[PDB]
């Protein structure tokens, strides 16, 4: 049994809660009030930066060529993805400055600090595992609700969700999983706790997005 | 106006919430069910270790003699304080192993990762500021409730609370504040955000301790 | 009436930069007299440099505020992509492969210099981290400017291609930008910057020297 | 039938450790022939070493699991407390003050070695970090063991006091413990450990050399 499948198995109860979270459900169904979505999208700036910080630390510690592959990903987050994000902000009548000036919630800061902290104290696999719930759950969620997406009345939501269903996104999850699954068999327990914590943060992030605070 | 007094001022609404939190109030009054206290005390192990990790990082980056002073503090947490903690555990019919095997809540892990993460990306003053809510609020809380403490029927709670009223503890807070207050005038806003985040974590920690999860 | 921080860094390291400008390896590389064998030893030692520069930039980036962080990760990214590609093309002209580079044992000097970069990025703020990298970026441009004439007249094509990179406007503008960042910082804490910059400058000299010694 | 990891590290660095055991500075310090002036230059350069060893231990401890983290922070704490006190007493016997030490400019070799320690602690796991510190702790004990006889017969009291520290059971037990931690780790990844240990060993030799050169 591959490490990644084990992690998914041991965090099963939590992912079930992510899949059916009201924010997630309504976003994919199209019922989500645009304002709630805007609040979520503004909190995403901190998320994009945080993800980039943790990836920079992991790459700073990795062997070549992996460090090159990781740095490309970090670069894409604050480059290509920032452009897509600014483009999303436009559609919502918002600007990067609005995002930049948004105050991250405690959960937002906490989640990103958890990613950085794990990258700092842990080896390459531990750091990456702290980011897997993020990458993987976003793909699982869209797959889970794929049917509602086609029936979703809000063009902005359909465009947003289609990203996680794309082959490029899916290939990225595949790569991350592969790096982790091709590693040793020892220390699984540490990996399990890292993954679980990351999964709880995802659930908490969706919750704070819904509460608008 | 000194940096530290400013931080206290800008996080005033939060600290009011900490002072009157049910866990805090009942602990100091003596009405706290022993079980809730035991749950809290078991979560303290992760807190002691996390505090030590963050201090280690801050010292690794500081100039001598401050690095020496900070490492002594880190050393004391995992040595002298572990002994006092084990002694507290005894009084509660618990063992270090019980503490070591306790699973930290998401808030616990989050708080410690915030401390480490801030120590890692920030300069010496930013790292220390991430720890000030911790050190300072524990002293302010006991001062605030000092009157109930002498009227507290539970010996274990009185012993626990007396620590934060002692001259040794108070001197430590004084030192920490001094280091921070003798620093530049620039970057106050980053310090403010760090302090606020740390204060919200304190409130969250008391809340999770009360909820037992 | 106060000059800039980078003006002082150049000012305070003049003697060692002079030794760098006049180092046999450097002088011979730009004149075209360097024995092709010594250049290969140097190029080979460059892999570890390429990777090390990338590691340090990643750490500085991890601690920087946005948008500077993005500007820095882009530079780190280019070191290990665009530049690895160019490095491979250079290796080719010399009948060497990336494999040979990757397998090359870095001299003590090399390891040490890269460690100084990473260590400084880790313990200091971003200005201190970048200052640890300025001797690298800056001296390579100054060296080329210094031997500009000899280059435009160098018999060996590979050496010419190699050198021209540092005289380009893009490379010059990049170093300019790194200096702007350092110079727009606080007036205090100069002494720490000075020691960091001087250490980096010594490593640069040491690097040429070990490339000259072939060990 | 497989020897231990630290057995291999000693095995793979035999030639440079021999040069360390036979280095003039080392040989003369233990025989009692070293000119007191050279010892002072060395002791002076030790402050930066004392601080650097402490920084690297702090980073390793910050990443370690409990209780190893506590064992390591204690060692870091002793470096900057008990040992600074001993170092001050030594400085005194030599008519020097901590102030003189703190104000001493560390040679490039010194800075580099400390940076290698910190950089290794930062990028690698705890075993790799500790392995970067083993040549330090271990070689000092082996050197004393190696020149044991010369020491018990050294004319200069300060040198004798200085040397005896490394023959004590406590010091020997500490190195023993550091080796036990490294040896109870995984069988794989040895090559990384080897390069780290060999780098550290070269720095040790370089350190004596710069102490001998006085620059």
């Amino acid at each position: 049994v591959m490490i990644t499948d084990k992690l998914r198995r041991d965090s099963e109860q939590i992912w079930k809660k992510i899949f059916e979270h009201p924010f997630v459900v309504q976003l994919y169904s199209g019922t989500l009030p645009l304002e709630k979505f805007k609040f979520y999208v503004l909190q995403d700036f901190n998320y994009l930066v945080g993800l980039t910080r943790a990836l920079a630390v992991i790459s700073s510690k990795a062997e070549y060529p992996l460090m090159a592959e990781l740095i490309e990903l970090a670069r894409d987050e604050v480059t290509v993805e920032v452009e897509n994000y600014v483009k999303l902000l436009k559609e919502l009548d918002l600007t990067l400055e609005d995002a930049i000036k948004t105050e991250p919630t405690l959960v937002n800061s906490a989640y990103m600090d958890f990613m950085l902290a794990t990258a700092y104290k842990g080896n390459i696999i531990e750091g990456l595992t702290a980011l897997l719930p993020c990458f993987w759950s976003y793909a699982e969620i869209a797959e889970y609700h794929k049917d509602k997406l086609r029936d979703n009345p809000i063009k902005i939501y359909r465009e947003w969700g289609k990203v996680y269903l794309s082959n490029e996104y899916l290939n990225l999850v595949g790569r991350l999983r592969k790096i982790i699954d091709s590693s040793g068999h020892s220390g699984y327990d540490r990996l399990r706790r890292i993954f679980i914590t990351g999964s709880k943060f995802e659930l908490a992030f969706w919750e704070m997005a819904w509460r608008g605070g």
